[PDB]
């Protein structure tokens, strides 16, 4: 009967795991038989869904921070300009608009 | 022996999700018993990371997409000016040169 409990734990643990626990330490991880073996194979799955989810939340931030760059010179450059200009210079105005409010949705939705 | 196998054909099926096989089928899924539960665990991971996978796909063709648009306004309104803003002119295009070189570099190395 000791042998059963240790096939719920492993069972149990992948459950946590799924749900969104990526903390969440496997059990039998020590044990050198093919139950622990069971184990490094869990841990191995919670490694693959940890770095997935690093991954999107990196990629979010390098985007936004790389995008200042050019879009805060163009206003300058455009504010720069004289009236002359100004009715090409509001065209330009309201992409550099359009852009901060798609990146400003994508940030508030994502957690 | 015989409940031997088993145990390693769960393990070696998780093996193959984790190094990157998503459509790896887990096997003993309709059992019942102890084992049964067990592989319903392995199959819940496999869940888990093919949602991962899919949300990185769609999220990167649907910004690039959307940014066509600002990008395509901002260079034939540029091309209107006169030449007395020409060195204005030339600012902006040189932003908008350097977006696109962005998005080719995240597609290049992810294709």
């Amino acid at each position: 009967s000791t042998i059963t409990r240790p096939i719920i734990e492993l069972s149990n643990t992948a459950d946590k795991i799924a749900e969104g626990n990526l903390e969440a330490e496997v059990p039998h991880q020590n044990r050198a038989d093919e139950i622990g073996i069971l184990a490094k194979s869990i841990e191995r799955l919670r490694r693959s869904l940890k770095q997935l989810a690093d991954d999107r939340t990196l990629l979010m931030a390098g985007v936004s921070h790389d995008l200042r760059t050019p879009l805060t010179r163009i206003r300058l450059a455009t504010e720069m300009m004289s009236e002359q200009d100004g009715y090409l210079a509001e065209s330009i105005n309201k992409d550099i608009e359009e852009c901060n409010a798609i990146i400003e949705q994508f940030i508030d939705y994502l957690r």
